[PDB]
């Protein structure tokens, strides 16, 4: 076995965002929700793609709390993360899985 890949991030970036989940799922929808890590947010970046593949990324406001991803194809696997970002840049990720 090799060590897990650590997430580099600068110094006075953010912790992961808190609690993060899935309130709401339909076969082309995706609603996140979350709590602000602690100190300056700037802003959230969603990243999401089909387990496997390339990542697509939308970033909502440092005030926000929930988001939903629309357009999704139905019954599809796919992976969401979401990271807080400052001044500083982006802190590291938390992740949920989520099908279609």
């Amino acid at each position: 076995m090799h060590h897990h890949h650590h997430h580099l991030v600068p110094r006075g970036s953010p912790s992961p965002p808190g609690n993060l989940r899935v309130t709401d799922v339909t076969s082309t929808s995706v609603t996140l929700s979350w709590e602000p890590p602690p100190g300056p947010i700037t802003g959230y970046r969603v990243e999401y793609r089909e387990a496997g593949g390339e990542w697509k990324e939308v970033t909502v406001p440092g005030s926000e709390t929930s988001y939903t991803v629309t357009g999704l194809k139905p019954g599809t696997e796919y992976e969401f993360r979401v990271r807080a970002v400052n001044g500083a840049g982006e802190g590291p990720p938390s992740s949920v899985s989520v099908t279609t």
